[PDB]
């Protein structure tokens, strides 16, 4: 669970010293100083004689009109976690003033400790100028490589789902949530707002929205500064908010009354939440409006108002760099001296260039610096879940009445599963939902906890299974429930979400930014230890979207996952549930796996049940076995066709194909796959089949009939390098489908179990078998007619049972 | 040009009749019964004695709980455009109420007229129950199968986008959009509201936003329904509406007065429109407060109140089907046959089974109809774009100075093009961008035309290129971006959008949903006529997101999109502009069609110019070209290997490689790819090259090293059955980058020249020059660390030029 750090919700009942508001006015005035030195100085950070354009870096690479808001905020919530001893991890929304969070953790002493060649005097100083946004160097961005991150900011939008993820079952963390005002543009960001009705003030924790209105993105406004005043006011009410604004920088306004304003204003903003807080030791199932903060300041706060006679503060053009280059003339070198040298850094360094004590007098000290809270590396927090023994959930059936046994809805027995990791590890595991949970069958767990709902009641005849704390979450957006288990995962806690696979695509974006963090992580940030594993549940599957047609028919999440499957990173773990029993086998390897995003494709619908847990634990730690027990084949050598599936549809028309073919008395190899990338090149990846394991499961010349969940490309692009790759015969979704038949959805994409056994014969030899293959087809063509008369499926394929179940026993 | 239909903002100057009421209650009856009928019903749509558990289907498929609703509006929305005369295009945004959009088509006419086989009679009926969701049949949703959609709200989100798209350069266009209140929590919704101050009441027309607050989505009520109704008043204030509320169905009131109420309500909103309208021809620089309305009604509205002792009306249980069976049992039966006989239909059925006349009386009549107006079928409205001559566009100065000439970025060429386009097609064409035309290069467009802006003005030092009106859009948005330029070319108009390569993936299920609408037009919806192609600008790209860092390097947009590339299609569009020529090659391409969506990969970088207008127009049209002019092999049988490229930063690496390997007087073929999809299996893509033209240009038996732009696994997977396929040795991006130097970003991910060069030795005889390929390798390390020390590249990286040109 999350640990509780410092003194939490305190009010100050005292002013602001005086002595820490000069403090903050140093800080804002260095961190600005290292945030413009790491833009343009490669050398000389000081600027010693002689101070040249020599000095400047050559390529400006880097945001400045952000910074400044961003240092001046940073510098007063510094001074409110030492003087109150609050928990607290910020979300910079605007991660491009990465050269904020740099300086941050510069000035708290973390970078320090983390990077020891980077120390606190004019060496170090010219190292981390140099450093920053340059080969061999550290992102522009407040990347994973800083300390304090828990949030990159690149991909703009998932501000306010990450900070809202962050405080669930974190009753001690405060979330200053800095968003953008062009973030606000985008739709997760909007939708994200509305996070405050699915979280209780006293088993969660509190944000606190803070607008970075600085009038502009790029190019252009913000719509959220060009709208009246009134209006803004009212959105932030509507959405249940008590909106506070701060307006500062657009006159001739001291420094030090800006500083004294905004102090108080915040101590203002913390009592009202320290209320909160107190009351929902009290009362928790009353909704309180959460303070928010309208932050207005001219973008590029501090620098020249006008360069080469055009408006550079409060201005989109101060937005990368307000001067474009310090290196092309003598006039515009002048500009970058004066501009350095308005922070009068003459008083803020020693003469080691170290930053004197009095800059940092008031800072936060150990744990609680913004570097240093375990939330913003959540694995020191992580623990192993207490799971209980897999063999309590296996489906015994398969043992006492054969393989390929029964109708069972695999997804319930991961809900079985989860129920009890849940109750074992209560504080610990959230599951997520896109309004879904229940329709992907995952709704045991309502059993021992309830969905989290903290807006209104109305009746216990449609209030089921919610309350205002409980380890369920829904909402109708794939981008917070994405979010919010995100930080879930980040601040040190595990779960899983589920979605409608066709809508995963809604997500796409965000599993990139995930696998990206996750990339960097275990290649070269060795201090950030590993955080529990991103568990996506893909069910209701292309094969079985029947009933709700062609938008929702797209496997190919699986295509986009496959772009994140190199250097052997091993971050993407990609999973066919054949059947329950190896759903079983999947979550126990996704639940104990960490600094992975693991999807899991599993039906919901009634499905036979093909292996033993062993034997699919058993086939799961290599990625495919051979059937030897559905094989007719004995060895390699006798075999005529290999037939191989990917996926529980897939698996269900190869096993009804192979009993026509055993029929027929053809000698057949089965393969199945659960683990996509253990085909992948063993030259790509040193976990895949090797090409002699491979070759052994294939065979090395035999013809391969390859029925795949996704799109055939997949497995083509996979297996380029391999053993007999040019015998493979894949079929897979190929846009076809509609409002129709389970039979149809297979046939239409050419993978029903007749075309199956057809392609077999073909394979084998098309003039012996030419007659069954015709009676194959007209049959297809049939069973199609038997459907549009009937309006349900022939009773050849409604009917079927593996030929290896015992029906005679009366189970 | 949008067609002015109708007599657009007239107010009645009168009160709602009697009859039009009476008429609509029929409507919403009827409407109701149809819709019922197509979920549960087989045949016997009359329930004619004997009417018995055979008649109902067996698998119930379909949704009834939003359904209701639907069927209200959509009366009271016939009744006001009959009325009025006003041009109206509604938005389905819960589509899973299919059956209250083919129930609106059976009784407007469109139905029978566009399907001759579904008769206005029993056996009409009987087909038209029967084929709803069922196998042979039409879909669960409000697809592109049915007169009046242009939005099928399969996937949830997009209602406001589409709504404001649809009504831009429309001003006689009015588009209630039904938003559910479920889909109000996505995230592509919630920003959809603000498209308000980015819309014109003068040059634009109007949207009436709807909220279907009905209280519940599958399995959980709604965040927008459990707040205070103060909370959601202040909300749709702030985003600049004048919210109006209609509650009903939660008591005993009777029909005929909640219609009463709602048409009065509606008339005094009608008004305000009206009012807004007639202000916007004198004063269209203030931004008005846009009515929208709170529509609270029970879900499942009119199905019976409890089933099996469980709340069904007013409940999330009502969602799919409130009656799970009506086979199973005949007490189950008894409650279908009492649900549909609650309606009446003796009263709204004749013996023929056709619908009374006086149930369609007060229905509106032509192309004013749901189901006919041409904004609904924008390929009517769709004309070719007059075109300006491509020519007086070339980069001139490859044909003087040659191949590998200059360093322009190639987007500013595009951006010229598009802008004469724009002064030549006013009101015809539209760019939108997320906070990046400008950074994309594209800004040649503000010489003709203004981002349209209606928030607030407050100086010329910031306000430049801000009009009330104009052609280019911004909101940092790629939802809304694509959103608004789908109705845009859906209600027959024309545009591009451009976004940087990495965020393109926020909307990898916009296209595949768009992919999917055009799938299902080319194939059977031959009377939906073709609409203008949704053109990306792909820029910003992996190679050149060096000032960026990681976050912005994924170009796997290529992969997704080739999950939309079956059954001879032709709905997708890859191409890779090899040059600012190459880019002109495909835009005119590009702008020429219809029923795609065109990714176009540019840089916008300073790069050379490869190509002719000429030549890069003849090297698109197969695809794929041999350059015989960069070539040492005069044939394939005396080429050693062949050097293949993919994209403006492939190819300058390729190019480069060549230059090396003359040096070495090594046999070399140079092929370009501008289209990705010519190299698709000739037994897949009828438009691909064929494996003689392939076995061709990338010869039988020699190896190929295949430098591309994006994931290797794009073209292995394209590739698999062409011929000496197993001799393709492919780089692309492999998830390695920072921010660092272009030279660093292609080193990194091993298609930088000199990697390409040892590769291209390795695959001849690693032995003969193992010397120079080690040499290559050192060179490598030594360039990295030059940038490393100077914090610029090396010179022999910057400082090239293709031995093709004259630099004299
Ligand atoms: C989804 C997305 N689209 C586009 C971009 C490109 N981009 C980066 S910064 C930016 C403007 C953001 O402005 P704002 O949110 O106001 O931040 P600030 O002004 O404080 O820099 C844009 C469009 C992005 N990072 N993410
Ligand atoms: C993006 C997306 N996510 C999830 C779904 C699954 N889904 C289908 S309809 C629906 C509920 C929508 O409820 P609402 O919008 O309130 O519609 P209504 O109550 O009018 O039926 C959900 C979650 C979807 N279609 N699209
Ligand atoms: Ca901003
Ligand atoms: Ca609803």
């Amino acid at each position: 669970t999350s640990p509780v750090i410092g003194t939490p919700w305190k009010k100050l009942n005292a002013p602001v010293s005086e002595e820490a508001l000069e403090g903050v006015d140093k800080y804002w005035r260095v961190a600005n100083y290292l945030s413009i030195g790491q833009i343009y100085l490669r050398s000389n950070p000081l600027m010693k004689e002689p101070f040249t354009r020599e000095d400047v870096k050559h390529r400006l690479v880097g945001h400045w009109g952000t910074t400044p808001g961003l240092n001046f905020l940073i510098g007063h919530i510094n001074r409110f976690i030492a003087d109150h001893g609050q928990n607290t991890v910020i979300i910079m929304g605007p991660g491009h003033g990465g050269p904020a969070g740099t300086s941050q953790s510069y000035l708290d002493g973390t970078y320090t400790e983390t990077f020891p060649k980077i120390t606190k005097d004019e060496a170090g100083l010219q190292k981390f100028f140099r450093q920053f946004s340059y080969p061999g160097g550290i992102p522009s961005h407040f990347a994973p490589e800083t300390p304090g991150s828990i949030h990159e900011g690149g991909e703009l939008g998932y501000a306010l789902s990450h900070a809202y993820g962050a405080i669930m079952d974190n009753p001690s963390l405060f979330v200053p949530a800095i968003v953008g005002d062009g973030e606000a543009e985008t739709g997760p960001l909007a939708t994200g707002w509305q996070s405050n009705k699915l979280v209780n003030p006293r088993t969660d924790g509190i944000v606190l929205p803070i607008l970075h209105l600085n009038g502009y993105k790029i190019a252009n406004p913000t719509i959220l500064s060009r709208i009246s005043d009134e209006e803004l006011h009212e959105f932030f009410h509507g959405m249940g908010y008590e909106p506070y604004e701060f307006v500062a920088g657009f006159d001739d306004e001291d420094h030090m009354s800006i500083h004294r304003r905004f102090a108080e204003l915040w101590e203002t903003i913390w009592d009202e939440i320290c209320d909160i807080k107190a009351t929902a030791q009290t009362d928790n199932v009353h909704r309180p409006f959460y303070p928010m903060l309208i932050f207005r300041t001219p973008k590029g706060w501090t620098c020249p108002k006008y360069i080469d006679g055009k408006k550079t503060e409060g201005s989109w053009r101060s937005h990368q760099v307000p001067l474009a280059s310090a290196r092309d003339t003598e006039a515009h070198f002048e500009v970058l001296k004066n501009w350095l040298e308005s922070y009068k850094p003459e008083e803020l360094f020693d003469a080691n260039g170290a930053v004197k004590d009095d800059v940092l007098a008031f800072m936060p000290k150990g744990e609680l610096r913004i570097g240093a809270n375990p939330n913003a590396n959540g694995g020191v927090i992580r623990n192993d879940l207490k799971l209980p023994n897999l063999e309590d959930y296996e489906v015994k059936e398969v043992a006492e009445y054969g393989h390929g046994w029964g109708q069972l809805e695999a997804t319930r027995t991961l809900g079985a599963y989860t129920r009890d990791i849940i109750k074992n590890n209560p504080r610990d595991f959230r599951i997520f939902g896109p309004d879904e949970t229940a329709s992907n069958r995952l709704q045991a767990s309502y059993e021992v906890t309830n969905k989290q709902w903290d807006a209104g009641y109305i009746s216990d005849e449609v209030d089921e299974h919610m309350h205002v704390s409980g380890q369920v979450v829904e909402q109708l957006s794939e981008h917070q429930m994405e979010g919010f288990l995100e930080a879930y995962l980040l601040t040190g806690r595990h779960g899983i979400w589920s979605s409608y696979e066709s809508f995963v695509h809604v997500i796409d974006s965000m599993l990139n930014q995930h696998a990206k963090w996750l990339e960097a992580t275990v290649r070269e940030i060795p201090w950030r230890k590993p955080i529990a594993s991103m568990n996506l549940l893909v069910s209701s599957h292309v094969w079985r979207q029947d009933h709700n047609g062609f938008s929702h028919q797209d496997p190919g999440v699986t295509s986009v996952l496959l772009n994140k499957c190199f250097h052997n990173d091993h971050v993407i773990g990609i999973y066919f549930a054949t059947d329950a029993n190896m759903l079983l086998a999947i979550a126990e390897k996704c639940y104990k796996s960490t600094n992975k995003i693991n999807a899991i494709i599993a039906g919901k619908q009634p499905a036979a049940t093909w292996l033993t847990l062993d034997e699919a634990r058993a086939e799961l730690e290599k990625g495919a076995a051979a059937w030897d027990w559905a094989s007719t084949a004995k060895n390699n050598d006798e075999a005529e066709v290999v037939l191989a599936a990917a996926g529980d549809v897939p698996t269900q028309e190869i096993m009804a194909a192979s009993d026509k073919l055993k029929e027929l008395g053809v000698k057949f190899k089965v393969v199945n796959v659960a683990d996509l990338l253990s085909l992948q090149s063993a030259k790509e990846n040193d976990e895949a089949l090797t090409d002699e394991e491979f070759a052994d499961i294939f065979t090395a010349d035999k013809p391969v009939l390859f029925a795949y969940h996704s799109y055939a490309h997949d497995v083509r692009g996979l297996i380029y390098d391999r053993p007999n790759h040019d015998n493979f015969n894949v079929h897979g979704y190929e846009e076809e489908g509609s409002t129709t038949t389970p039979y149809d959805m297979v046939r239409v994409n050419r993978i029903d179990r007749y075309e199956l056994t057809a392609e077999a014969l073909r394979m084998i030899d098309a003039d012996k078998y030419a007659d069954k293959i015709d009676e194959l087809e007209k049959f297809r063509d049939e069973a199609f007619q038997f459907a549009v008369d009937n309006g349900y499926d022939h009773p050849d394929y409604t009917d079927w049972v593996y030929s290896g179940v015992n029906t005679d026993k009366k189970g």
